[PDB]
Order: structure tokens, then C-alpha cells, then sequence
């Protein structure tokens, strides 16, 4: 499974909608610090996913620019991802919100900021991780 | 290779048309009693590859709202799906028909029923499989 | 990893332009003679990268109906594809050329002739590889 360029950014034609889902799978390297994935719209990052292993934390925010949103970090369990350990990433976009689930299982929900759907046509994922596939 | 979720449903965009293929591999669960991939236009399956291991067929139908249509089951050779057996799914777009190859080898063409390729742009993949993999 | 059909054709929805990356991983069989990556524009071939084991170069090229212009060969460094060897391609879309890494390292540029990038909105693989993955 040849990994993908880091970081790697794609275009989403058409952009986001209810029942759209992005797929991502790939490996946490063994000392991975920190990670993201970032849905954006033209110089805003609508969605930033940041799992952190330094902090062992499961950031995610929003920029409008240079500014950042206020931080969510509530999980229901424990930190999903592990160092050296494979991963996929389950992005399902609804009318108010998108629902994340790690490997399988649902993790938590993000209610839109940038709720101009169709707009948000753009995918990057860079950090501490070997990126095998994606699916948008 | 991490699985999809299932049942997996995505949009086609621009529909098809002639030369356009889908592609996609996976595995039969061990005791799959059937699985299906539907290739939807708005409310309608324009259609329906529904392998039944319970009958050890393969089915292909069409559904236009409520209405399923007359079913097509022959084949050329015996049933190309296993259960606990990987498998691949190519479906190639032309002008008149969909022509179906398992594994490699062609295996059956279905006439098309709704014409207007164009707005044949879902698919939805659900069933007694773990599905590996999708190229639309 | 099941294998994608040889040869492979799909339609690069938007055509390409700056930042857009085509991405593909395979195998080169084991007696390979040649095999090639096309990015075609309706009846042309915009860019055409043609490994040769037989000749043991990386031949690009472009041609416009039935003319194939003048060839590039040049590498910085030995030949990176091998028989029987895995392999990964990348693609860089950018405003004056391409850029094309192989197995993630850098190999060569090709100054764009076709510069009308969105009119490139094909993609054919074929030749002697086994096609195992492909990101548009
Ligand atoms: C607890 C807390 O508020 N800490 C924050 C850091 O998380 C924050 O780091 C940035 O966070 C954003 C997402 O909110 C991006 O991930 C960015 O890359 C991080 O640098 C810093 C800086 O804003 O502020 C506090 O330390
Ligand atoms: C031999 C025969 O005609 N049997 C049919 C069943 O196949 C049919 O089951 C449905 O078939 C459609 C496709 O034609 C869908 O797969 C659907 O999910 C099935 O339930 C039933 C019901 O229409 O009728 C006969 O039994
Ligand atoms: C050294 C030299 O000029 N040799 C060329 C061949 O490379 C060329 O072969 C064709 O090359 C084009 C790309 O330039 C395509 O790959 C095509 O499939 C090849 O047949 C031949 C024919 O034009 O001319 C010289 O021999
Ligand atoms: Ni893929």
C-alpha cells in the first residue's frame, strides 16, 4: 500500500452535502507528535481534526483566517488513535453537523460553522502519519 | 485496508456514460446470505447486482420507485462469487448496456432500462460483504 | 489488492491545474517491455510518460492527433522503475509544468505544451504493470 504524498491536498468537487462522507485510512508513525485532517473553504480551514498524542487529546476548531474558533476536545472514551497503530477516519457530513467516527465507531459530532456547504471543496492532511488511502 | 462503512453510499458526479466504469473489490463474508450494488438515480435503482449465495444466484433487476422490475439471472458459467473469498466488481458504462466482469472476466450485460445516463450519479453498496475498496 | 482492468481509462472531472495531483501505485511485471501514463486532452495526448525497460529510459512526450513532438529522456538519476518492483507515481500540476515523483522522490518536470489544463480531463494507464491503485 504505497503511501500518498505529505502532506496531501485534493480538491472536493462540488464540496460538502448532506450524506457526503470523506474516508481516510492510514498508519500514526511510532513517535507521532500530532496529526491533522482539514476540510477548507478558500482561506478558512472549516474543520481542522487534530489528534494529539503529545497532549493525548482530540483537538478540533475552526480558523476564519488567522483566527482560531474555540478549541472542542470532549471524547465519550478513550484517545482512538495509537502510535504505530492503523487508523481510518469516517467523515459524514449532515444538514447541521458533521459525525466522526475511528475506526468503525461513531467518536463525536461537530456542529457547522461555515455552514455554506458546497463551498467547502478542499481536503489536507499533513502531520505525524503515513497516509495509505482516501476516499472522497 | 481498512474496510468502508456499510452500507456505503456515494454520488457519481456527472452521472455516467459511455466508457465510464466503477470499480469495486472487497470480501464475501463467510456466511453472506446475499449483498448488493445499486446504481441510483433520484428515487430510482436504475440497477440492481444483488448476489444471493442463500439461492446461488446473481441477480440484476431494476426498481422504478416501488416497482421492481422483470429479473435477469443467467449466466455463462457458475456463480463467481465465494463466500470468504475476495472478489472484484468491474462495471463498464456503454451506450446500450452495463457490462459486468467478476474477478477479471466478464461475466453478463444488462440492457439499460432508465437511458438518461446522466442522472444515474448514486451508488449505494450494502450487504454481506467487507467492501475494500471503490473507483467511480 | 485486487488489480484495476488494463487498460485503465476514467475522465478528470474539471480537467487539471495548479495543485492538482494525480496519484497511481502498481507493479511492474515481471518481463515488462514498456508501459504509460496518458493525460489526454479530447483526441491529443497532452502528456505521455512512457517507461522503457527494453530501452531502460523514461521517455515523455506529447502528441497532437497523429504528431508526436519532439521526446525528453533526460534523468537525474539511474532508472527507478524495476521489473517485478512496486512502484508509485506522482503527478504535480502546476501553472508552468508537471512535476513527477517516483516511489516519493522527485524525478523530472515537464514544461506544459497543452496549456489549456482543464481541457486535460483523461487519464489512460496500460502497458505492462499490474494497476493497483489510482487517486485523481
Ligand atoms: C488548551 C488550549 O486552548 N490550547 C491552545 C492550543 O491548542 C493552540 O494551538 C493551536 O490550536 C489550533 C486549533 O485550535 C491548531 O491546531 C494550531 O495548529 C495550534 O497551534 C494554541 C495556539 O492558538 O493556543 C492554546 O495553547
Ligand atoms: C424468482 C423470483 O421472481 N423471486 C422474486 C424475488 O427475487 C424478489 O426479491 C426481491 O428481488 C429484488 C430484485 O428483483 C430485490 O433484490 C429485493 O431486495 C428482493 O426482495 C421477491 C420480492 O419482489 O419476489 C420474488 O420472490
Ligand atoms: C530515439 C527516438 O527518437 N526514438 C523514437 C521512438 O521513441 C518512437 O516511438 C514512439 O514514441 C512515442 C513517444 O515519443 C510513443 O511512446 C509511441 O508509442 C512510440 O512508438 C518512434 C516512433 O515515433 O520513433 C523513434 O524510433
Ligand atoms: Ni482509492
Amino acid at each position: 500500500h504505497p503511501a500518498y504524498p505529505m502532506p496531501f491536498i485534493t480538491t472536493i468537487l462540488g464540496g460538502l452535502y448532506p450524506s457526503k462522507s470523506i474516508l481516510l485510512s492510514g498508519t500514526v508513525l511510532p513517535s507521532a507528535q500530532r496529526f491533522h485532517i482539514n476540510l477548507c473553504s478558500g482561506n478558512h480551514i472549516a474543520f481542522h481534526l487534530n489528534p494529539r498524542f503529545d497532549e493525548n487529546a482530540v483537538v478540533r476548531n475552526t480558523q476564519i483566517d488567522n483566527s482560531w474558533g474555540s478549541e472542542e476536545r470532549s471524547l465519550p472514551r478513550k484517545m482512538p488513535f495509537v502510535r504505530g497503530q492503523s487508523f481510518s477516519v469516517w467523515i459524514l457530513c449532515e444538514a447541521h453537523c458533521l459525525k466522526v467516527a475511528v475506526d468503525g465507531q461513531h467518536l463525536f459530532e461537530y456542529y457547522h460553522r461555515l455552514r455554506n456547504l458546497p463551498t467547502i471543496n478542499r481536503l489536507e492532511v499533513g502531520g505525524d502519519i503515513q497516509l495509505t488511502h482516501v476516499q472522497t
